[PDB]
């Protein structure tokens, strides 16, 4: 029950805890975040950071509330308040990272960065089949988009826990993979730790005792004597679930994943689910770990597969995992979350952050707003990674499509810079996408969330509303718009006339 | 709770309630059978019948106990005691049938009778696949056994609720069916009403509201407002389940079964599960029916598919459904159940009774006892139907194999008689396989369960023990052993010398 009461320093701003709550930060009076058994649909970390260089850490989950000008934190384990003498957000990040989530030195597969990614989810939804995937792939190429990592999303397999292609819809999956390789794509498969609970796979997993067991609400029943599997309700239905605490579950998962790699030439895996909330209730694990750690240990599987992507996470800061922002709606509200979510992810140790799916990644959203799709693409362009799903050529008229292609072109022109800071982030953990406050502390940027720095020297200010005008707050120094070449005096807010094609970006010259 | 309390008449014997309890009948002091929520792994009917012509019926389930010489029945609904004036078992049977389960006039597909049946369950267990099924079928013909109905058992499909062949193990199921038809076989598929509860089929059934719903233990929650499915534990795991009370579930089931017939040319279906026990607990059904009626209504699907077989049943006496004795163990005790089980099934309105599987129908029993297999085959031979699974040519030496073949030959010689009483059974409900007590009342046959009458005129007394001698109790009259042509006077017990090949059968000549 150990608790901690922290008066804010005058003017102090606090961020942390949960990536999918960044739009509610800096934490205001009234704010409440519970981490115990909740990763809020995305990545979560037991870390708060302040604009005054202060930080809070615990190895275990906590809840945080701001009442008035006081932080109240209730820890399940123990935690503490720290001050970095530098006094800035960057100092708080730097000290916290080296103490608690030091950079591993490794990168996720570089193919995830060096071209845009394509996920079949919005185009094909549940109808993942060989013919339509190949067509999507061919359409990418024919429309002049660069081949990249192609993610085949949910429903390519017979049932949950059967790690093979359903032959009804994939008559020659190896051939399909080979063709995709030929066209310059890499291929990733959606996977999860859920098992259809009346199948061969389920019975095999039950017999190997790699599932989570039902406690029967009994205080004293032990893992080693439980016989019935936990059954868990999620968005696709009801399933048994792998016990991430059980080393035999790791072996099983490897067998399945390595199988797909060897049999079909699969390059990597999109690791979905693992959300802490699925591990709550009457559940027994072999090593008696909490729901948050179940999420965390699912996350570690991706350390064995350099080409990976996670949405749900607990900890694993400083690790070579791609951390995708969760399913975004088809709204301007959501396009406005990409920067602050991404920038927060970076500070929680998730430098390799990909901003969900251009135009939105929630399938029931898919009426379509073309402008929004363009602005989504342009916002993705100079983030660490760029991910498509809905086919721009299918839903955009020709100059909206051209604008999207131009966004892709700009990313290719900036790629040496992106890759420079990406490689660096592997070594030092320092983010690729940085908030204005991280790079320009105590210069009035604490609440500027529609601008970010790509490394130290490029200020990107994507257009994220309708109109022919965009305001841009420049730090002290001189700045050169990389496209127009017009030099601007820093230290003020400027107004820029914009078209559908504009992606404001400035090089720091002084 | 309404009830009857019945003093036994002097010498009176009572049978009824549940097929799979017939070995414990006539009901002894201490006997207890609960029907409410329980069909005892097989067919059950709310009927009791006495050697003195008395009978008990209710439309609804009951419990029955004998305490000393009192037979007590406790009804969920209402019921009554009746007396047939002829004063015999057959009179009680005939009156009860005509009042409460009159013969429909119809037959199941006659191919189920006019050749031995073959079921792939014991041969292939869970590994059901095109190549091994065809090999089985070719080994049937190559060993000189007659082509029959071939039943492809559990696990031919991707998951429970997906009514299609798994293309990994059936690369050309239609072709396979065509080849089996060309060899003289017909083909049935195992089906059940369970749904893998995280799959497409599950989500479609949930959306159509054809599943059974979870009541949440609430007394007030109506079907119409429930959103979550009932999840049921069974021998293959955890599943959603169809609501048999819901007419939309009937349509869905017809769509799937008709789909299999049209696409692949499937002749019929083995309808498994449906057991009343699976319908207990926190469950809401559209027409608010009990667990027994869920079993009964699963049974009626077979009214649309003349080539059918069921194990679990509630009521539907007098109907054109094949009723299979359940999974038998590979034991002498279980071989000794075939006759009393089958004869009881006849009295409860199940004339079209097939005695499970030669040698055993429980997979986990598979030191195979060759003699036991032979005697199982011989016991099957002059029953209404004869069903193989384990390959006699794989597990028997040549004498034993020949003896099984001779059993098949005897059945073929006797088939006109079998079919005569089968066609009659459709019209009058009068069983094909009759107990000795049924044909010969008040002659001391009440507890004789190793002999049966095929129709009126053939007394069959299979060898059901080891040794060279078989006792046979002959009713008054004259009896001609059909091989030797020797005539025996009845009204006494003879001892008959037997070999492995002997199937003692006597024609009534007085
Ligand atoms: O069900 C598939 C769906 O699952 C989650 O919502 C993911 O975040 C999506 O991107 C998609 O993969
Ligand atoms: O699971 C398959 C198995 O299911 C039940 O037990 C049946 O009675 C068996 O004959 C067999 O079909
Ligand atoms: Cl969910
Ligand atoms: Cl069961």
């Amino acid at each position: 029950q150990q608790s901690l009461h922290i008066p804010l320093l005058k003017g102090e701003c606090w961020w942390g805890a949960a990536v999918n709550r960044a739009h509610d930060m800096p934490l205001q009076p009234g704010a409440f975040i519970q981490l115990n058994g909740d990763v809020s649909g995305n990545q979560a970390v037991p870390l708060l950071l302040s604009s005054a260089g202060r930080y809070v850490w615990s190895d275990q989950p906590f809840s945080v509330k701001r009442e008035g000008d006081i932080l109240s934190i209730s820890f399940t384990g123990t935690g503490a308040l720290y001050t970095a003498s530098g006094g800035s957000l960057k100092d708080a990040w730097g000290e916290a990272a080296a103490r608690f989530f030091p950079a591993s030195g490794r990168l996720p597969d570089t193919s995830l960065f060096t071209a845009p990614q394509y996920n079949t989810w919005i185009e094909l939804i549940y109808n993942q089949n060989q013919e339509d995937i190949l067509r999507y792939a061919r359409d990418i190429v024919a429309n002049g988009f660069p081949p990249g990592v192609l993610m085949i999303d949910d429903n390519w397999f017979p049932y949950y826990g059967n790690f093979s292609f359903r032959k009804d819809r994939f008559p020659d999956a190896a051939g399909m993979i080979s063709t995709l390789h030929g066209m310059g794509f890499k291929v990733m498969l959606w996977v999860c730790p859920f098992l259809s609970p009346d199948t061969e796979a389920f019975r095999e997993a039950l017999a190997k005792r790699i599932v989570l067991f039902d406690s029967k609400g009994s205080d004293t029943l032990q893992w080693q004597h439980a016989v019935d599997p936990a059954i868990v309700h999620w968005w696709n239905g009801y399933s048994a679930v792998l016990d991430g605490s059980n080393p035999d579950a790791v072996t099983w998962m490897r067998e399945k994943l390595d199988g797909l790699q060897q049999q079909y030439g699969i390059d990597g895996f999109k690791f979905d689910a693992g959300d802490a909330e699925f591990y709550l209730g009457n559940i027994l694990s072999r090593e008696k770990i909490g729901a948050n750690e179940q999420c965390e240990r699912w996350g570690r599987i991706g350390l064995l597969y350099p080409m990976n992507e996670y949405r749900a996470m607990w900890k694993n800061g400083g690790q070579p995992l791609v951390e995708r922002l969760r399913d975004k709606y088809h709204t301007w509200e959501d396009v406005r979350k990409l920067i602050p979510h991404a920038s927060l992810a970076g500070l929680l140790g998730y430098s390799f952050v990909c901003p969900d799916m251009i135009g939105g990644g929630d399938f029931s959203s898919f009426k379509l707003d073309q402008e929004l799709i363009v602005r989504s693409a342009q916002c993705h362009a100079l983030m660490p990674m760029m991910q498509f799903s809905v086919a721009p050529w299918r839903v955009l008229d020709s100059s909206q499509l051209q604008a999207v292609k131009n966004a892709v072109a700009l990313r290719r022109q900036m790629l040496p810079e992106i890759m420079k800071y990406t490689r660096e982030a592997a070594v030092t953990g320092m983010p690729v996408l940085r908030s204005m406050e991280f790079v320009f502390p105590h210069q009035g940027f604490e609440r500027v969330e529609d601008q970010f720095m790509l490394g130290d020297n490029y200020l990107v200010a994507p257009v994220l509303e309708k109109g022919s005008v965009r305001k841009i707050k420049l730090p002290k120094g001189r700045w050169q718009e990389i496209q127009s070449g017009k030099v601007y005096r820093g230290g003020e807010t400027i107004e820029l006339k914009v078209t559908l094609n504009t992606i404001p970006c400035f090089k720091r010259t002084t």
